[PDB]
DNA sequence: ATTTTGACGCT
DNA sequence: AGCGTCAAA
């Protein structure tokens, strides 16, 4: 009752962009707007694998994963934009650099923390604050939430706008404006700045994105998924129930995967809100301590990870892999091609360390031998002492180099299937 | 023969 | 440290 927390204690967002790699494709080349169009790596094996699809492309089938010729059965007048190539390799600069942009215009509204290369987390419970003293118990106006789902709503006594509308009609209807400390109200002032958020990355870069407002980082990410492309949702805390009683586990992040399988097997249930039959003590003890802590506050809608101050990923990387009959044999494809990767490196954190005061400190050399169904067969670590491509390649070499059992020095078995450089543990420079 | 990436947990 | 899990395009 009056000291059961309910997690309604924050505002929180989360901002994805649409289609992002195809949307920096488009703006560069207005050829492609608007169309079905996919963007590719590399070519010669299947016309390439397809890494991101235009919503028109997804009317037809077209998915991530799909190989081009394939996703052309389905669409064939899909239009691909390629990856650029330099060293080899695939090189995903000017997708790095777009993600930038939007992170720089979302900084200027509130502290985010950056999730993935198009998506990031924002705490909106100061910027509310201030939002709410502004206003001064003025009502919020349907006009101020042009593109703003309310889950769970319209409902009780036929076009898809339509019943956007009389959902959010419903919703401000209903709301106490005069609460400074509503919750819900909260909320609705968190959807408005993420209305004027998207606004602006739309205005300046020409993208668009999808949002979720909620009270915690994992509704707000399952909020912004129910209203893609260029729309936004607020999860409320009461929509939580009706919401999960239907959701399946795997829906939620951190469940996607083996855990989530594992409580759909141990538990015989399907739907996030049949965990709230369990106490703590069960949770943990089928899924340990922390998972079970916070499966039972997560069925509940409440979850406390804070939205973290970081802006700039914590690792640079860069990666190569050699399929099926170009696993690499010879010792010199191995080192040839960790030149390639260290000198992608190199460039990349040379960039980094001008703009970004900060210098890497720890080299990871991982590798993938041919058969190990890991993406990892062996991970080596060394000092990482000078921004230098021959150095940083020599040494990954010299890391790896006892992994080749082959009695010939020229030649390297098991055959390698994946090289990768990662620069990590950064220190202020 | 998806590939190329991050972030974090476990021991 | 080195390995595993889960998530992005
Ligand atoms: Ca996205
Ligand atoms: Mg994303
Ligand atoms: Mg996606």
């Amino acid at each position: 009752g009056p000291h059961m927390a309910t997690g309604q204690d924050r505002v929180v967002a989360l901002v994805d962009m649409d289609c992002f790699f195809v949307q920096v494709e488009q703006r560069q080349n207005p050829h492609l707007r608007n169309k079905p169009c996919a963007v590719v790596q590399y070519k010669s094996w299947k016309g390439g694998g397809i890494i991101a699809v235009s919503y028109e492309a997804r009317a037809f089938g077209v998915t991530r994963s799909m190989w081009a010729d394939d996703a052309k059965k389905l669409c064939p007048d899909l239009l691909l934009a390629q990856v650029r190539e330099s060293r080899g390799k695939a090189n995903l600069t000017k997708y790095r650099e777009a993600s930038v942009e939007v992170m720089e215009i979302m900084s200027r509204f509130a502290v985010i923390e950056r999730a993935a290369i198009d998506e990031a987390y924002v705490d909106l419970t100061s910027a509310v604050q201030e939002r709410l003293q502004k206003l001064q118990g003025q009502p919020i106006s349907a006009d101020l939430l042009p593109s703003t789902y309310i889950e769970g709503l319209p409902q009780g006594p036929v076009q898809k706008e339509g019943m956007r509308k009389q959902g959010l009609f419903q919703w401000l209807d209903s709301l106490q404006i005069d609460n400074l400390t509503s919750p819900d109200l909260q909320l609705t002032v968190g959807a408005v700045i993420v209305e004027e958020m998207r606004a602006a990355i739309e205005r300046e870069t020409g993208f668009q994105c999808s949002a979720g407002i909620s009270h915690n980082k994992v509704l707000a990410k399952l909020a912004c998924g129910l209203n893609k492309p260029n729309r936004q949702t607020l999860v409320s805390h009461g929509s939580v129930p009706q919401l999960f009683s239907q959701m399946p586990i795997r829906k939620i992040r951190s469940l996607g995967g083996k855990l989530g399988a594992s409580v759909i097997e141990i538990l015989g249930i399907e739907y996030m809100g049949e965990l709230t039959q369990f106490t703590e003590s069960q949770l943990q003890s089928h899924f340990g301590e922390k998972n079970g802590s916070w499966l039972y506050a997560m069925c509940r809608g409440i979850e406390h990870d804070p939205v973290k101050p970081r802006q700039l990923p914590k690792t640079i990387g860069c990666s190569k892999n050699f399929p099926g009959k170009t696993a690499l044999a010879t010792r010199e494809q191995v080192q040839w091609w960790l030149l390639q990767l260290a000198q992608e490196l190199e460039e990349r954190l040379t960039k980094d360390r001008n703009d970004n005061d900060r210098v890497a400190t720890q080299l990871v050399v991982s590798i993938r031998v041919q058969g190990d169904k890991r993406l990892s067969s062996l991970r080596r670590c060394c000092a990482l002492t000078r921004y230098d491509a021959h150095k940083m390649s020599h040494d990954a070499f010299t890391v790896i180099k006892n992994c080749n059992t082959s009695g010939i020095q020229t030649e390297w078995s098991p055959p390698l299937t994946m090289l990768f450089l990662c620069a990590t543990k950064f220190s202020a420079s």
